[PDB]
């Protein structure tokens, strides 16, 4: 059953790890997809097309206001809309805290935080008019650990959080959901439980493709963790 | 027909959110077994017109007979339970200092025993198969200021623990454990309960979707996490309350 | 003497945690009366010789009975209870498939029904005061993935959700109701225990602060929540584990 | 008892409301103050003199590296430490969504979670130096709540609550303790509850001291919530 047929899915960082796994599984799903990201998706779009499904890719700084607005337009002319937003672009190095400067802090808030204001800004518009719409941030399971070297990372994926709930109570009775799904320690190209088993991109799609769909429309401000059973909250 | 070939057991599946429950696992081609006080022939009905099999019985969940018998009943006829929703459960309104200790006792009984008897019955054959799914039904107002309830949410946290737990028990074992918290939702129980009252305003007021939740508003969680898309999540608690918790 | 003129009872307070908070309490200028099944000579000494008055009773406190001849010997030696600390509780290790129904009702017995049969026989001197403290011992492992424990776990949760319910009911009574969640806690008991194995693992390794913690670790955020300086905090899980849960 | 004597404690924000409570209730437990904000701080630097305790009080705005830099040396040379740092600094506009530009977002991070980290960076060093600390930083019960035009904020108080877990972990060795308190709708002079009553910036004094002593050395990464029993968590 394609729950996502004719919904154009907007998806940040889909060029590679989870954000593929996800443009994917939501073509799988019937969607259009539309991918933002710095580097080009050959593989993805690629993907795309084999499934019978449209595609867009624009090398894009999602951190940039100019970028953003840019890509908001081009997806709307290319498509007319889009209907689901996910939020998956960001970085992760470690650093201790001695060594964290503060352009190190600011830059990571700029990928990780800014980037889903500016998009939403983007697309919340539409999303609005047509009475119907998917917010889905990317989080981590991290935020709920005891972890070293991670005081700039760990910040930004709680304020991920604290986004979803918030923007969830601005636009819940426009028929929109905005909800977070929190990984574990995932095996991307770049990259203690209950299930004995290191987690990969495919995990998390499941949860996706739920959240985007009818299944869930009474569903809003929440945080799911697909960590195979480590973190409770 | 992601539950095709699929047996499943739900508690308290006669009227509400259960039997709401009951029949979208059985849209998704499973097969039912529903353990409840009352009967339940809208349920079969329903079910059997959606072209599965159904088996209703009259048992007492918070008793450790009953649910033997009825887990022998289940295997007798359909053969082995692949999942488990555990949404028996009692709310009445009671003040602490008229709480007695025989109410709160009877609570548990019914609300947390229930789970742990049914999972016993049914988690051997979840295990010797590599494949299994339990799902508790807790609530929202575990999260929330409201009086007159220590006894009915000590069990719905107890739930919660439960879930937790468990989870890490069976991990190894195919079988994942998780629950599902709702707000307050429309049901014939709650339509002649007190709480009938905030029927219009918790939803506009406190509620992120001004809505009143409906039966139909879990059925998609709950056949999410019984299917393979939700296989890498165990122990956690999903609030379907419309925005209203956030934990 | 921030706890000056006032009665506090201790569950569980000949030991570990329960002994180290009658102590830290009676230093605060407060009269103790320690409830548990063994003897408690080393507790009553120390307190008798910080200058105040103690009374230990041989209690079961799971049993209505014990607790209700319990609840009467404090009130005609001391008067009235200002101060309820339920730490009372037992974490035997036991496999769910072993778990029997006989085990898990004996471990909600001591460990949830000694906190709700406890606060019902002091709760009404401390409201027709307009002022008291109940302060409830859960466990870190609630949020954590640790196997043979369902039954603990599940009481632990029933613990924290007796917490907020009670904080609710009590909350114009000038009572505030809260719980303190400690990390693996070095005690007789425990190093005496299958968890002794983990003294020299969790703590440098899954705790912020790498050292294994100890009773008088605790004692301070008892004292705290026991006196005015918390009067506006009710309701509230407190964990004191040296940073490894976040919630 | 003076659990805080002879300790310098550094409060952002403390000329009004919660922050100036805490920075008096400090000086009551026997510590010397040093306050940074925006405008002066008259009733403060009087309430804390009257006490018998040093108090230092500096136009400062803690968004501004520069500032924050500034200040740092001129608490160092004047106390020459700091062993307690408590992030109260913070903004809180109702800005309904559609409204809310990528200015006031990014303003509102700089103030609420930036000054707290170019504090912590200031004052840390010595902290670690003398092997002991407290940083105790302001979020807000909102953080759990449903409630509208507060996306800017809400994500800014949820990165707070991250940057307290975090940091919690990359300090706890140098036996340095980072927590937060979350208080609830308090009445300031510019400002559903278990207990009836409305909150005053004396109600989160208590949590403090009680953080910012030795009470509370083994506490460390966690979030206190002090509103009157609302908020469960
Ligand atoms: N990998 C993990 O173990 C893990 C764990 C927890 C949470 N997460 C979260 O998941 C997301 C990352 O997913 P991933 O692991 O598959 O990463 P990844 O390896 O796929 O890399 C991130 C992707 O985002 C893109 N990207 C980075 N900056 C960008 C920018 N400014 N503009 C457009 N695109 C940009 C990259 O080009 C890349 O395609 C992040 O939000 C991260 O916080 C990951
Ligand atoms: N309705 C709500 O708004 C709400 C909110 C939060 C949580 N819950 C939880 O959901 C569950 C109930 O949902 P509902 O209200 O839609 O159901 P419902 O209205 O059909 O009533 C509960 C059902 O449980 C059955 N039941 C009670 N005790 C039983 C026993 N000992 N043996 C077998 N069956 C028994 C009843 O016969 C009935 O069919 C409970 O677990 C409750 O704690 C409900
Ligand atoms: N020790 C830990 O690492 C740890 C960790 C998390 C939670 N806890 C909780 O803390 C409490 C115990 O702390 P502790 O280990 O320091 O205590 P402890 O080592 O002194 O042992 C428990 C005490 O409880 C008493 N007790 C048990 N059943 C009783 C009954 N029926 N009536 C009266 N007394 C009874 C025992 O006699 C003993 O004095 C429990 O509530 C437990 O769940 C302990
Ligand atoms: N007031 C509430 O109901 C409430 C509720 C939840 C959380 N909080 C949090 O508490 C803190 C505010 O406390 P308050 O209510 O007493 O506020 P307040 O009325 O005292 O005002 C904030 C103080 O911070 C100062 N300030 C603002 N920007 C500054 C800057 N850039 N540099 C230096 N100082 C600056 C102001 O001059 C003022 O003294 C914030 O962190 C806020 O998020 C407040």
């Amino acid at each position: 059953t394609q729950r996502l047929k004719d919904k154009l899915a907007v998806i940040t960082g889909g060029a590679n790890g989870i954000g593929r796994a996800i443009a994917e599984r939501f073509a799988v799903e019937g969607a259009d997809i539309a991918i933002a990201d710095l580097v080009p998706a050959p593989e993805a779009e690629a993907a795309i097309r084999n499934l019978g499904r449209r595609v867009l890719t624009v090398k894009c700084d999602v951190s940039q206001p100019g970028d953003v607005e840019a890509f908001g337009k081009q997806v709307i002319s290319t498509f007319g809309r889009c209907d689901i937003l996910v939020n998956n672009a960001g970085i992760y190095p470690l650093i201790p805290f001695d060594e964290l400067t503060f352009e190190q802090w600011k830059k990571t808030f700029e990928i990780n935080v800014d980037s889903g204001f500016l998009m939403a800004k983007a697309f919340v518009p539409g999303m609005k008019r047509n009475g119907w719409g998917r917010i889905i941030n990317l989080t981590s399971t991290t935020y709920w650990l005891k972890i070293e070297a991670y005081t700039h990372y760990i910040s930004t994926k709680a304020a991920n959080i604290g986004f979803t709930r918030a923007l969830a109570s601005d636009l819940g009775k426009d028929g929109i959901t905005v909800n977070a799904i929190a990984p574990s320690l995932v095996r991307t190209a770049t990259t203690l439980q209950a299930i004995p088993r290191l987690q990969v991109p495919l995990d998390l799609t499941g949860a996706a493709a739920f959240l985007a769909s009818d299944d869930a429309s009474f569903i809003t401000g929440q945080t799911l963790a697909v960590d195979g059973g480590m973190v409770r909250h």
